[PDB]
């Protein structure tokens, strides 16, 4: 609603509407649809493919309004549009088409050639965005209808399995809508209107989003199994590669606080390659899927060391000790976050 129409698009909008309408009757003839008097899908002969004048003026207006909304959403996409030159409209080349491919209309709908016209990756990305929004407005119209999703298509029960996000939509519709959208935006370029898109933005979730406010879960051995002397080894296999920590915690570790943030636990975050105890340092490399990190503690001279896939992880210095010295205290137990 907030979108205002610039004067160039304003006085070119009717030509856009009619040319894309003719372009659609070209898409129809390419798909094999032929022109007829009456609206009956079985007979494949409809007045829809004939020129807009013989088209029902209701559908013709509804198509033009649909394009007004589509170009307004294009402008809402943050993409600026600039007319190239007046001569790009003064000379309007138009491929000739075979009579079987060509409509009864004398002048060929086919605008300046798609070979000459070029599509950038950003332009294709905004084509995808526009296809997304068109399906959204198609769906909201259905919700106003009261149609609700159904795996089986139903008209009496108004259950369309096409009421899913465009990401999960079936290929055939995605292709047909994409074709009309991208040939439309290519006609936009061929009219000299250059669509300079906004810069692509990068954002990272970093596992902030979570079901339930809880950010992480800690699994540990029982307190009674604490080891106060000897040399011990246990493995941790990482099915994924994310915010995961493994190491040894005291029987006083808190299940709400992250490992290594306090003095209770000594952990290794392979995600950021950091050893964690009362802070973070740099230690080791980053793991991948199906990586086995073995944690080893020798409580005799108070050392702890980690081996990712067998090789010994190292800090910035060549030392193999993740934590050089620590008090025995009340023992250590295997712990993971
Ligand atoms: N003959 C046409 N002329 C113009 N645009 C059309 C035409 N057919 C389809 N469209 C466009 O493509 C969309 C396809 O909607 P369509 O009515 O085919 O969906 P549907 O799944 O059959 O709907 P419902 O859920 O009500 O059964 C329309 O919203 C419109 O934008
Ligand atoms: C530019 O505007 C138009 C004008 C005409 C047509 C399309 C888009 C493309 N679309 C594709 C499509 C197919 C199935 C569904 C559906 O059943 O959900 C929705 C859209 C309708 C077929 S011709």
């Amino acid at each position: 609603s907030q979108i205002v129409l610039p004067p160039h698009l304003e006085r070119i909008r009717e030509k856009l509407a009619e040319n894309i309408h003719e372009l659609w009757v070209m898409n129809k003839i390419e798909l094999g649809w032929q022109y007829g008097p009456v609206r009956d899908d079985n007979k494949r002969q409809h007045p829809c493919l004939v020129e807009f004048s013989k088209l029902p003026e209701q559908e013709r207006n509804y198509n033009l309004q649909m394009s007004l909304e589509t170009l307004k959403t294009l402008l809402a996409l943050g993409c600026h549009v600039g007319i190239s030159d007046e001569h790009a409209e003064d000379k309007v080349k138009k491929m000739k088409l075979p009579k079987n491919y060509q409509l009864t209309s004398g002048y060929k709908p086919a605008p300046m050639d798609l070979s000459f016209i070029k599509l950038t990756p950003s332009q294709e990305a905004m084509v995808d965005k526009l296809a997304e929004n068109a399906h959204n407005v198609w769906a909201r119209d259905r919700i106003r209808q009261g149609w609700t999703y159904g795996i089986q298509q139903d008209v009496k029960n108004r259950r369309n399995p096409r009421l899913v996000p465009y990401t999960l939509l079936d290929d055939r519709t995605k292709k047909s809508n994409k074709d009309s959208l991208r040939e439309a935006v290519r006609t936009l370029l061929g009219y000299g209107y250059n669509l300079e898109a906004p810069d692509q933005d990068h954002a990272a979730r970093a596992e902030v989003c979570s079901g339930t406010g809880e950010r992480f879960r800690i699994f540990r051995a029982e307190k009674t199994y604490a080891v106060k002397a000897g040399r011990w080894y246990f493995e941790f296999e990482t099915v994924t590669a994310g915010d995961m920590r493994v190491g040894w915690s005291r029987p006083g570790c808190q299940p709400d606080q992250e490992l290594g943030s306090d003095e209770r636990a000594f952990a290794f975050d392979g995600f950021k390659a950091q050893r964690w105890h009362q802070g973070n340092e740099h230690y080791g490399r980053s793991w991948q899927a199906g990586d086995v990190v073995g944690c080893m503690v020798d409580m005799n001279e108070h050392t702890m060391m980690f081996t990712l896939n067998g090789e010994i992880l190292l800090d910035d210095s060549g030392s193999e000790l993740a934590f050089k010295d620590f008090d025995v205290g009340d023992g250590f137990i295997p712990v993971c976050s």
